[PDB]
């Protein structure tokens, strides 16, 4: 608990480099929208347990977007939708399956890192960006900030709540 700075209310801001944002989702839909409007876009979308394959409609980066989602599990799913250029389609780059309902985002070096997989064995991987410092995030939920050096405790929160 000594590494948690928060909770903060839903916020639009430029997150600092070298901190995990630990974002607490309390409903289905858009959890956050992050972009630099050049080479990096990520949105995370929450889907509640026991959702039969379906199209759902969202608003991402000011646009109406349809995504095909499925959650036949008893856990929440958090679908990471990525694109690397303005005109590209989104891809479901990674998913987190979790009833802890926390997602993580870290800006570090030339990459943005997140958690994926199924709790309690969720792990991290990354997207590249050549413009880390123009990333703005719209966070639709409460969140906490954890220094990158304390990632082991962030991992524990993702995996255990």
């Amino acid at each position: 608990g000594s590494v948690l700075d928060g909770p903060y209310q839903p916020t639009t801001f430029k997150p600092p480099n070298d901190y995990w944002l630990l974002i607490s989702s309390n409903t289905d839909g858009v959890v956050y929208e992050s972009t630099n409007n050049s080479d990096f876009w990520t949105a995370v979308i929450a889907v509640e347990p026991h959702v039969s394959q379906t199209n759902r409609q969202y608003v991402l980066f000011g646009e109406n977007k349809q995504f095909n989602v499925e959650n036949n599990s008893d856990k929440w799913k958090f679908f990471e939708m990525f694109k690397g250029s303005g005109q590209s389609d989104f891809s479901n780059r990674r998913t987190l399956t979790s009833n802890n309902r926390l997602v993580g985002m870290l800006k570090y070096g030339g990459r943005v890192w997140t958690f994926h997989g199924e709790t309690p064995r969720a792990t991290t991987d990354s997207s590249n960006t050549a413009d880390l410092n123009n990333i703005s995030i719209i966070i639709h939920s409460e969140f906490y900030i954890i220094p990158r050096s304390q990632e082991s405790k962030c991992n524990e929160y993702i995996n255990n709540g």
